[PDB]
């Protein structure tokens, strides 16, 4: 019923394929794995910045999801423009539309928990969606996990999505991940080097989450400036209410999108070779 176009890639739940209906024409995305349930509460969402689950298939005792197909993710997006950049006007528009997408998906109670250029589709219209959301939670890469996850909290919130978004955003500007860990203490310790290690000050509680180690390094905390650049001092700011290590006090999507760095944000259209 479904034919097999070619492998899109593989996921974090199962393996991806762009797929054509055998019927209908139709050309969808299609993702091989109390989830039942949830997942069929995640068709009701629909959002321009969020990838459209169209269908759940559950046969033969195996879970299908079909989902809207886009051509190109922004790692591939961004790997194609690493030459000359991402212009500044279509890095805010993306990171525009992704708060958009992620407050929708907030104010519903649904996290994603998972956020990655790979999850983060375009199209040829200026236009970014978030795929896999709520994907997490109802199922049950290490570089844009938030702190506390990496400290060990069983308990999360909308924060851990801001966190990532954060070190994306980071990510379009210097075409350079932010914190490339090749493990958990890698990832906890490269965030630590250029934020420096939290305490009690900053961050209420620290000392007290499951994997936190008193016996953690004492690294300072570095100047924004040189994290960033060449971005203004309107996106610096932004970033670093988005990458606060207390999830209390990083910023929110529905906030984020108030602040000044959008005061001229527009839709421009990207050149995509598909
Ligand atoms: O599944 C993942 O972990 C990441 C890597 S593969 C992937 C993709 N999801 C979609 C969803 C819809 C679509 O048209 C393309 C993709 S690629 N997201």
């Amino acid at each position: 019923n479904f034919q097999k176009v070619e492998k899109i890639g593989e996921g974090t739940y199962g393996v991806v394929y762009k797929a054509r209906n055998k019927l209908t024409g139709e050309v969808v995305a299609l993702k091989k794995i109390t989830a039942i349930r949830e997942i069929s509460l995640l068709k009701e969402l629909n959002h321009p910045n969020i990838v459209k689950l169209l269908d759940v298939i559950h046969t033969e005792n195996k879970l299908y999801l079909v989902f809207e197909f886009l051509h190109q993710d922004l790692k591939k997006f961004m790997d194609a423009s690493a030459l000359t950049g991402i212009p500044l006007p279509l890095i805010k528009s993306y990171l525009f539309q992704l708060l958009q997408g992620l407050a929708f998906c907030h104010s519903h109670r649904v996290l994603h928990r998972d956020l990655k250029p790979q999850n983060l589709l375009i199209n040829t219209e200026g236009a970014i969606k978030l795929a896999d959301f709520g994907l997490a939670r109802a199922f049950g890469t290490l570089w844009y996990r938030a702190p506390e996850i990496l400290l060990g909290c069983k308990y999360y919130s909308t924060a851990v999505d801001i966190w990532s978004l954060g070190c994306i955003f980071a990510e379009m500007v210097t075409r350079r991940a932010l914190f490339p860990g090749d493990s958990e203490i890698d990832q906890l310790f490269r965030i630590f080097r250029t934020l420096g290690t939290p305490d009690e000050v900053v961050w209420p509680g620290v000392t007290s989450m499951p994997d936190y180690k008193p016996s953690f390094p004492k690294w300072a905390r570095q100047d924004f400036s040189k994290v960033v650049p060449p971005l203004d001092e309107d996106g610096r700011s932004l970033l670093s209410q988005m990458l606060h290590y207390d999830p209390n006090k990083r910023i929110s999507a529905k906030a984020a999108l108030a602040h000044p760095f959008f005061q001229d944000v527009t839709k421009p259209v990207p050149h995509l070779r598909l």
